[PDB]
Protein backbone atom coordinates (compact mmCIF):
# COMPACT_ATOMS: atom_id res chain seq x y z
CA UNK A 1 0.00 0.00 0.00
CA UNK A 2 1.41 3.12 -1.15
CA UNK A 3 -0.22 5.90 1.38
CA UNK A 4 -1.10 9.64 0.83
CA UNK A 5 0.43 12.11 2.51
CA UNK A 6 -2.40 13.14 4.21
CA UNK A 7 -3.93 9.19 5.03
CA UNK A 8 -0.27 8.48 6.43
CA UNK A 9 -0.50 11.78 8.88
CA UNK A 10 -4.02 10.45 10.36
CA UNK A 11 -2.62 7.27 10.51
CA UNK A 12 0.01 7.73 12.51
CA UNK A 13 -1.83 10.55 14.75
CA UNK A 14 -4.56 8.33 15.56
CA UNK A 15 -1.94 5.97 16.37
CA UNK A 16 -0.20 8.72 18.70
CA UNK A 17 3.18 9.32 17.29
CA UNK A 18 2.03 12.87 16.89
CA UNK A 19 4.70 14.51 19.43
CA UNK A 20 6.00 11.28 20.65
CA UNK A 21 9.26 11.75 22.32
CA UNK A 22 8.55 15.12 21.39
CA UNK A 23 9.05 14.77 17.42
CA UNK A 24 5.52 16.39 15.86
CA UNK A 25 3.55 14.73 13.22
CA UNK A 26 4.99 16.84 10.24
CA UNK A 27 8.89 14.95 11.33
CA UNK A 28 7.37 11.71 11.03
CA UNK A 29 5.51 12.08 7.85
CA UNK A 30 8.64 13.93 6.50
CA UNK A 31 10.34 10.91 7.54
CA UNK A 32 8.44 8.14 6.02
CA UNK A 33 8.24 10.17 2.42
CA UNK A 34 12.17 9.95 2.32
CA UNK A 35 12.62 6.66 3.93
CA UNK A 36 9.24 4.64 1.62
CA UNK A 37 8.37 7.30 -0.49
CA UNK A 38 5.20 6.12 2.22
CA UNK A 39 4.78 2.66 0.47
CA UNK A 40 4.26 -0.02 2.98
CA UNK A 41 5.83 -2.28 0.74
CA UNK A 42 9.46 -0.80 0.64
CA UNK A 43 12.49 -2.81 1.59
CA UNK A 44 16.35 -1.92 1.37
CA UNK A 45 19.28 -3.83 1.64
CA UNK A 46 22.07 -2.13 4.10
CA UNK A 47 25.69 -2.97 3.58
CA UNK A 48 26.57 -5.09 6.92
CA UNK A 49 24.13 -7.38 5.60
CA UNK A 50 20.75 -6.17 7.30
CA UNK A 51 18.24 -4.91 5.43
CA UNK A 52 15.51 -2.10 6.14
CA UNK A 53 11.67 -2.94 6.17
CA UNK A 54 8.31 -1.02 5.33
CA UNK A 55 7.07 2.70 5.53
CA UNK A 56 9.76 3.67 8.32
CA UNK A 57 12.56 1.38 7.03
CA UNK A 58 13.01 -0.30 10.54
CA UNK A 59 16.21 -2.39 10.53
CA UNK A 60 16.95 -6.03 10.64
CA UNK A 61 20.30 -5.84 12.61
CA UNK A 62 18.89 -4.21 15.58
CA UNK A 63 14.63 -4.38 15.44
CA UNK A 64 13.04 -6.95 13.76
CA UNK A 65 13.77 -10.43 12.34
CA UNK A 66 14.50 -11.16 8.81
CA UNK A 67 16.34 -14.53 9.26
CA UNK A 68 19.46 -13.58 7.35
CA UNK A 69 20.97 -11.15 9.29
CA UNK A 70 24.05 -11.70 11.07
CA UNK A 71 23.84 -9.86 14.68
CA UNK A 72 20.29 -9.92 14.69
CA UNK A 73 18.69 -8.73 18.37
CA UNK A 74 15.09 -8.16 16.76
CA UNK A 75 14.45 -5.58 19.61
CA UNK A 76 11.05 -4.98 18.63
CA UNK A 77 10.48 -8.88 18.57
CA UNK A 78 8.85 -8.76 15.30
CA UNK A 79 9.28 -10.53 12.06
CA UNK A 80 9.83 -7.70 9.73
CA UNK A 81 7.49 -8.97 7.20
CA UNK A 82 5.16 -8.01 9.31
CA UNK A 83 6.57 -4.62 9.15
CA UNK A 84 5.62 -4.57 5.50
CA UNK A 85 1.69 -4.87 6.24
CA UNK A 86 -0.99 -1.90 4.72
CA UNK A 87 -2.07 -1.73 8.87
CA UNK A 88 0.85 0.55 10.26
CA UNK A 89 0.45 -0.56 13.73
CA UNK A 90 3.48 -2.75 14.22
CA UNK A 91 5.81 -0.03 12.44
CA UNK A 92 4.09 2.77 14.82
CA UNK A 93 5.02 0.52 18.05
CA UNK A 94 8.44 -0.54 16.97
CA UNK A 95 9.23 3.09 15.80
CA UNK A 96 8.13 4.28 18.97
CA UNK A 97 10.72 1.84 20.67
CA UNK A 98 13.57 3.07 18.30
CA UNK A 99 13.09 7.03 18.65
CA UNK A 100 13.11 6.04 23.07
CA UNK A 101 16.59 4.22 22.10
CA UNK A 102 18.80 7.53 23.23
CA UNK A 103 19.64 8.86 19.87
CA UNK A 104 15.75 10.68 19.25
CA UNK A 105 14.76 10.49 15.67
CA UNK A 106 18.67 10.67 14.59
CA UNK A 107 17.94 6.80 14.26
CA UNK A 108 16.46 7.56 10.76
CA UNK A 109 19.34 8.45 8.29
CA UNK A 110 16.87 10.37 6.21
CA UNK A 111 15.21 12.27 8.56
CA UNK A 112 18.19 13.53 9.46
CA UNK A 113 19.65 13.98 6.07
CA UNK A 114 16.17 16.13 5.14
CA UNK A 115 14.19 16.19 7.38
CA UNK A 116 15.82 17.47 10.29
CA UNK A 117 15.65 21.04 10.51
CA UNK A 118 13.54 22.20 8.03
CA UNK A 119 9.88 23.37 7.70
CA UNK A 120 8.13 19.83 8.87
CA UNK A 121 4.63 21.21 9.56
CA UNK A 122 4.68 21.69 6.01
CA UNK A 123 4.61 17.99 5.58
CA UNK A 124 0.61 18.08 7.09
CA UNK A 125 -0.46 21.29 4.95
CA UNK A 126 -3.89 20.99 3.42
CA UNK A 127 -4.62 18.01 5.78
CA UNK A 128 -7.85 17.47 8.19
CA UNK A 129 -6.50 16.12 10.86
CL1 LIG B 1 4.58 19.28 12.36
CL1 LIG C 1 -3.02 2.14 9.51
CL1 LIG D 1 15.15 13.80 21.23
Amino acid sequence: KVFGRCELAAAMKRHGLDNYRGYSLGNWVCAAKFESNFNTQATNRNTDGSTDYGILQINSRWWCNDGRTPGSRNLCNIPCSALLSSDITASVNCAKKIVSDGNGMNAWVAWRNRCKGTDVQAWIRGCRL
